[PDB]
């Protein structure tokens, strides 16, 4: 039946609808629902931006999520699979009929959450234009109708999954869509229609009521959401009230969480693509409706050096063709392809800023491209609010570059328990030279788990599993990332620390000798008492091309393009050299690769200052006669100095700083 209510949440009276109205005011309810489906079918008032239904095609992946929901209910859920290898979803099916509330024995929240995103109908929505084939919509129905009877709305604001802020943000974004790939099927009836529209403005009507009370991305995906709502479905009589809520949220944390360095607050290279996305989409979707007023004329001004932390934050194996990854995957932060930065990520940036010749190399010299404009050039790019720091000797695949890490916890990253977005890992780093990314970060694995197994969650955020200096190998407590001094010239140089215990500050040099090496001065400073390990994850490779030299306090590689890296740590006390079996995760969805990893431990004692020289060389060719000897030229610690001398190869390098 026509559910009546269809007619309390629509605007009777919108231009166009005076059909409906009209047959509303004589009692004929279907007729009224069946005019307002033609006005929905022939409607040419409004845009989306994200859709074109001229020449829709559909992938094999989305092929698969089409077709797997139509059998035992296998619904979709990124990154959780029966199968991986044929990409077979779970299935939902309990005593013949579908658990809204399922969940996969080890599986964390995203599970859930995802679950609830119906992550497959924009597939069948896809299936249905290219094939024609009614059992697409069908399913969609069906299975729409039976989570809308079997998840209803809390009185009270959100829950965790089926009506979290980003589910919800998320089914609305989709359901615009749907609404566009579906009205002109036989099956999208006047019935169906009443029901689809008024639960679409359930949604949204959800998300005014309920801000999301911690900010941050999900605030954003919320503000966006309804922009989309209330730009691309006008004739509700909430629609202006959606919109105008949206835009202003939108207009309000584009200021609030972007810091001066151009970072996101939240300090994730995913996290903050994905809020530069949605500002650039709500901005392109105010345009597209002669809605601009709805923005500030300098809405976009903060998403410029928001586009230039992700041309940093790509390495230059992004300008090749490959499969491997091309970013650093700091914090809660994974992999990314060069698909999505070339024909997403730096699409946008080039389109909002047209002038920028170095955007316009990044999207064009993506992935073996055919360059236009130019890079910047090789100096540091430190973010002093996000806390990374970026050296640099060219932006060519055969140059080397290190991003280090010193994060610092802000409103919006208040925390390092298991459930932030920022971890415990501060002096860091990554280093990507010639191809080949030396030292990348062990990543995320998986997320959150409430009450259950966090196991994997906790081991990936381990300072150990980290580049940087602990003691006992536990997690910092504090991150409050403060750089101290950086020097350009022949060599360079950043100093920075970070307070991470109560009674161990440890504070890091790094000089980029002759911008051809690496030389990390480590000092943990403090009263502290016991085990110092300053620790050294490694590329994957096999046993025989990732090896352990205890013996000398260091690694090397010996793979077989002849691009390698030898590392040797001295310090000013007796060592030990700890091998141990890291990890790293690409993806967000439990599975990992082992990798070598070590500690070089020290006992301290707390009159006495923790402090190490680490050099990292690369090699081209065998490491085998590649000679190195450092130590510490001053009379030890100091809070204002350090110096050292280091050889390499038969050249003697003094190494020193004032701060």
């Amino acid at each position: 039946v026509v559910d009546p209510q269809v007619f309390e949440a629509i605007n009777l009276n919108y231009p166009g609808l005076e059909k409906v109205k009209e047959f509303y005011e004589a009692g004929e309810h279907y007729y009224a629902a069946n005019a307002l489906l033609e006005y929905y079918r022939t409607r040419t008032n409004v845009t989306n931006p994200n859709l074109s239904l001229i020449n829709v095609t559909i992938s094999e992946a989305e092929q698969a999520k089409a077709d797997y929901a139509l059998v035992d209910y296998r619904f979709h859920v990124n990154n959780f699979y029966e199968d991986k290898e044929t990409l077979k979803p779970y299935s939902v099916k309990q005593d013949g009929g579908i658990n809204w509330e399922y969940s996969p024995k080890d599986a964390s929240d995203e599970y859930q959450k995802q679950l609830h995103r119906h992550q497959w109908f924009i597939p069948q929505a896809k299936a249905y234009r290219v094939s024609g084939d009614e059992k697409y919509i069908q399913s969609w129905i069906e299975v729409y109708k039976n989570w809308i009877e079997n998840n209803p709305k809390p009185t009270t604001g959100p829950n965790t999954t089926s009506w979290w802020q980003l589910q919800v943000s998320t089914r609305i974004g989709d359901q615009v869509q749907l609404l566009e790939y579906f009205k002109n099927s036989v099956n999208f009836t006047p019935e169906w229609l009443s029901t689809f529209l008024v639960e679409f403005a359930e949604q949204a009507d959800f998300l005014v009521d309920y801000p999301y009370e911690s900010g941050g991305n999900i605030l954003i995906s919320q503000a966006n959401a309804l922009a989309t709502a209330g730009t691309l479905m006008p004739e509700f009589k909430n629609a202006e009230k959606w919109m105008n809520t949206g835009y202003q949220i939108l207009s309000e944390e584009v200021q609030n969480q972007i810091m001066s360095d151009g970072w996101h607050k939240e300090m994730s290279l995913h996290y903050h693509i994905g809020i530069v996305a949605d500002f650039y989409e709500a901005m392109k979707l105010a345009e597209a409706n002669q809605l601009s007023s709805k923005l500030p004329s300098d809405f976009t001004e903060p998403l410029r050096k928001a586009a230039e932390v992700v041309m940093y934050f790509t390495y230059p194996n992004y300008f090749i063709k490959g499969s491997d990854n091309v970013v650093p995957m700091f914090n809660d932060s994974w992999s990314r392809t060069r698909n999505v930065l070339k024909n997403t990520n730096f699409k946008q940036y080039v389109e909002m800023f047209p002038d920028s010749e170095e955007l316009k190399y990044m999207q064009t010299a993506g992935n073996g491209g055919t360059a236009q404009g130019r890079t910047p050039n090789n100096d540091m790019k430190l973010f002093d609010q996000a806390g990374y720091y970026v050296l640099r000797n060219g932006w060519t695949p055969a140059s080397t570059v290190m991003i280090l890490s010193n994060n610092k916890s802000n409103d919006a990253s208040n925390s390092l328990s298991a459930y932030s977005h920022n971890q415990p890992d501060n002096g860091t780093f990554e280093l990507y030279h010639n191809g080949r990314n030396f030292f990348p970060d062990s990543g995320v694995c998986t997320y959150y788990t409430s009450g259950g197994d966090n196991d994997l969650r906790y081991w990936f955020r381990g300072i150990d599993k980290h580049n940087t200096l602990s003691i006992g190998k536990q997690n910092i407590k504090k991150a409050a990332g403060k750089l101290l001094k950086s020097e350009e010239g022949a060599t360079e140089l950043v100093v920075f620390e970070n307070q991470g215990y109560d009674n161990l500050k440890h504070r890091r040099a790094v000089f980029y000798v002759n911008k051809k090496f690496f030389v990390l001065v480590d000092e943990g400073i403090g009263n502290a008492e016991g085990t110092i390990n300053l620790s050294f994850n490694l590329c994957e490779g096999t046993a025989s091309e990732v090896v352990m030299d205890t013996d000398k306090n260091g690694v090397h590689t010996a793979f077989s393009n002849n691009n390698n890296i030898i590392v040797r740590t001295f310090a000013n006390k007796a060592v030990t050299c700890s091998p141990f079996t890291g990890r790293i995760a690409y993806l967000v969805d439990g599975a990992y690769n082992t990798r070598q990893s070590y500690t070089i431990d020290m006992n301290k004692s707390a009159d006495e200052t923790a402090r190490y020289i680490t050099v990292i060389l690369p090699v081209n060719g065998s490491t085998d006669t590649s000679s190195i000897s450092a130590k510490f030229i001053d009379s030890g610690y100091s809070e204002n100095s350090a110096s050292v001398e280091v050889s390499v190869n038969g050249e003697t390098h003094t190494l020193s700083y004032t701060l």
